[PDB]
C-alpha cells in the first residue's frame, strides 16, 4: 500500500528499457534531419529520455501519466511508419509488449494503494 513506490519501479523499468536494443530509435527525440516530414504527421513527439527526465524532475504525479507518455512513443511510431513491416515499427511493437508486461503490476499496485489510502 505504498503510494510512492511506483516512482522507483518506473525508474527501474526505464533502466531495463534503455538496456533493450529495441529502444535505441526511441531513446532521444526523433531527428528532423533524418525524417524531415515528421512533424507533418506527429503532433506530439515523445521519447524515453523525455519520460525519464519528466519522472526525475518530479513532474509525474502517477504511473498512469508516465504510461500515457510511453504509449505515445509507440502510437507515434505506428502513425509514422510507412509499413507495418518496417524495422523501427517492429522494434516498437516488441518494446511495447515488454513495457505493458512490466507496467501492469506498477499500475495495479499504485491504484490499490490509493484505494487503501482513501478507504
Ligand atoms: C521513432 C519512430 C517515429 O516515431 N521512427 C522514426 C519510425 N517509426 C516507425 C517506422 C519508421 C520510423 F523511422
Amino acid at each position: 500500500y505504498d503510494i510512492q513506490a511506483w516512482k522507483k519501479q518506473c525508474e527501474e523499468l526505464l533502466n531495463l528499457i534503455f538496456q533493450c536494443e529495441d529502444s535505441e530509435p526511441f531513446r532521444q527525440p526523433v531527428d528532423l534531419l533524418e525524417y524531415p516530414d515528421y512533424r507533418d504527421i506527429i503532433d506530439t513527439p515523445m521519447d524515453f529520455a523525455t519520460v525519464r527526465e519528466t519522472l526525475e524532475a518530479g513532474n509525474y504525479e502517477s504511473p498512469m501519466e508516465l504510461c500515457k507518455d510511453v504509449r505515445l512513443i509507440f502510437s507515434n511510431s505506428k502513425a509514422y511508419t510507412p509499413s507495418k513491416r518496417s524495422r523501427i515499427y517492429s522494434m516498437s511493437l516488441r518494446l511495447s509488449a515488454f513495457f505493458e508486461e512490466h507496467i501492469s503490476s506498477v499500475l495495479s499496485d499504485y491504484k490499490s494503494a490509493l484505494r487503501f489510502h482513501k478507504r
